[PDB]
């Protein structure tokens, strides 16, 4: 289930983080605007850069922490507060996060692994809920 999916993702964090990030950017190329150092590069070019892996790994690790602390796929308000206060997400609306988890679920379902895609859907929705309640437009 959801908790084993955290263990599975964390088992190959750097790998999963990139392939999911790429799935997200390729599904929503309009989101790539937010990542100006990644514009104009293919999936392989990005993977070959050390900063791409470094950054995705950092993000995805925090995403797993938030998931691991979530109750029944409901993230802590104080974990949602952090993501809203982040000086990097300054812009960004709950739309962006919503889009992400669509790509995340779609990835898991296409993966072939026994991900509990439903729980990650439910987690993405409950986070998008917590983000607004934490002051995200
Ligand atoms: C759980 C979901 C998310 C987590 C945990 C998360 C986490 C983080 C973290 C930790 C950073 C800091 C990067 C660094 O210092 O290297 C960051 C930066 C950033 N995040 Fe997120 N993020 C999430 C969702 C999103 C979404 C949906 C977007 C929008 C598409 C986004 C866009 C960014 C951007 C633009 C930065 C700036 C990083 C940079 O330019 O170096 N994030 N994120």
């Amino acid at each position: 289930g959801f908790k084993q999916d955290i263990a599975t993702l964390r088992g190959d964090l750097r790998t999963y983080a990139q392939d999911i990030f790429l799935a997200f950017l390729n599904k929503y190329p309009d989101e790539k605007r937010n990542f100006k150092n990644y514009v104009g590069k293919s999936d392989q070019e990005l993977k070959s850069m050390a900063k791409f892996g470094d950054h995705t790994e950092k993000v995805f690790n925090l995403m797993m922490e938030v998931a691991d602390r979530a109750t029944d796929c409901v993230p802590l308000a104080s974990d949602a507060s952090t993501l809203v206060q982040m000086k990097q997400h300054s812009g960004l609306t709950t739309g962006n996060f919503e889009k992400l988890f669509v790509a995340l679920v779609e990835y898991m379902r296409a993966s072939g692994q026994s991900f509990d895609s439903q729980s990650w859907d439910r987690f993405g929705k409950n986070l998008v809920s917590a983000l607004s309640s934490a002051g995200m437009k």
